[PDB]
């Protein structure tokens, strides 16, 4: 949780700098009272501002002083079903955004099945780690300054960060799909 | 930045995720104005409840939304004077903090005044630690283990083991330099 | 090159730690010829035990020591066509492996032949994993729970996890896209 | 261990990437025994050049297959005693390094207690994260650009990572010293 979080990381930081509630709340220009509240879990209502003030007296982020992610697994797995799928559209009509399953466990992974619906290569703008799978028609890759390949059915490619690229389906082929997993 | 840090990392995260204003919006009971506003750096008000609940619904956490410690640094050096350095009791112990830095938040280096030269009333405590004698003679104890350490001794005390020390037996008192990393 | 990348290293990390190349050779049993041989890329043939012993004189790990995976990338992309897969079989499993790169070694995606439907005869295995349900329906076990995805369903796995599938009772065989990373 | 971790850390490897002993074996050009055995911990006199072959074959680093550093700790605890401390001279004469304690459960970790003994500033050399505690004497130090300062017995400072810098004793005042951290 994040007040309990916050709670925990607050105490933790202040004994780490040798601090009690008196000397930290001297330097914020609180009371030991209010320190000793939230480290009783009572800081919700702190706002951003408030936070990063705290953050830079202890010296450190406010990151550093906020729990993680959190878990939502059930067992150590997460499913979703074809029926719960957000979607979003990059229209110019070009792009069609069918997210999948995504967890907190793993902030990073971002799963799709991309629907490319142009199959006009010259119509590519490059977008700028990532594992792709042409599930569907032919892929026409670009890379690079805005090189290229045509991929069929059934290749896969890593694309490493920041590399810019740009995906259209095989020209003239009409349209292809492709299971894209950002990590 | 707190309130500008967030803006664009926000910015990025809600777009890494593929959603729009609106579907943060829809999800958070907010208007995609205000989520507008909020990567324009207009959320600095946001509470910590409130930045949790955003940072859920973009499955990642507060941490990844918000900016670095900052930088201290002066072309990559920071300096304290003898005079700047708080002084904490440990009412026993005085600790007379060095030197720290937000680009390196884990360094917490101190001059530790031992007051006491009682073994027997060592008192046990507590990442990483190295420690040097700077002064006197320092009695120390671990596990559950001890060492009379000279002037000049140093020691490496590894995350979560107990420890504690005293000046050696009739010693009157010693220092020690810590440095916590 | 690794005889390449180990010169340079060693000769950083002994540098680290104040060791001139008669220290090293002293603690090691060597001439302190030998050790300029070695920063000079003439380390081809040391042993595993020996670059350990190596290791331990100077604190630390073969591979501080050793250089990185390397680059297999093409400015920034790796691509491999269906024909090229490696194939390996589970003998029930066919595991036609996609795409992997030096540059993201714990990237080991497949497509996964289901060919069993009876989920009597699951048998339980096993980072974190992602899976799309590709063709088929399939039954999944975790745990010591159960499910039924259709197409297109997707899932993630943490690490440590015990999990089976099978294709859905009677439907023959299904194939799941596996990306462990 | 050695052998015995790499043993453990290749069949780690290996299954990692649905191999058995066979399939290694043949991208490797030897046999199932061979790769066997190195399972069994017999692999101690593979060679550099050798671990390279397999680290590529598995698509990863030596260090990959690697153990870490290892323990040498007394029930977290190492100490050194002013007695063992081996000493490195700058001769060129101009700094005595006295190394302190170190640990391979911290190999970062370089701690010494340096001797300034040139007293002529202009005489200072750049070498280019570090704290540094002035122990006796006036050091002056300088960094930057091949920005200066003079501090006091018990001053500290922090250096970053790469930040070339180079210290001497007060101009006219003989000598100084100073314990530095490197981590």
């Amino acid at each position: 949780t994040a007040s309990t979080g916050f709670a925990e990381l607050l105490k933790d930081r202040r004994e780490q700098v040798k601090m009690d509630h008196a000397a930290l709340a001297s330097l914020l220009g609180e009371t030991p009272e209010t320190v000793a509240a939230w480290e009783n879990g009572e800081g919700g209502e702190l706002t951003l501002t408030q936070l990063g003030r705290i953050a830079h007296v202890l010296g450190t982020s406010i990151g550093a002083l906020t729990p993680p992610a959190g878990n939502d697994l059930d067992d150590g797995v997460i499913i979703q079903m074809p029926d719960e799928r957000p979607i979003l559209k990059g229209v110019r009509d070009y792009y069609v955004y069918n997210c999948l399953v995504r967890t907190k466990r793993a902030p990073s992974l971002v799963p799709l099945v991309v629907d490319v619906l142009t199959d006009n290569p010259d119509d590519a703008k490059f977008n700028s780690n990532e594992f792709l799978f042409v599930l569907e028609g032919e892929i026409h890759m670009k890379w690079g300054d805005k090189k290229e390949a045509l991929l069929p059915t059934g290749a896969s490619m890593f694309v490493e960060e920041h590399v810019p690229h740009a995906f259209t389906a095989a020209k003239g082929t009409g349209s292809a799909k492709l299971i894209a997993v950002n990590f």
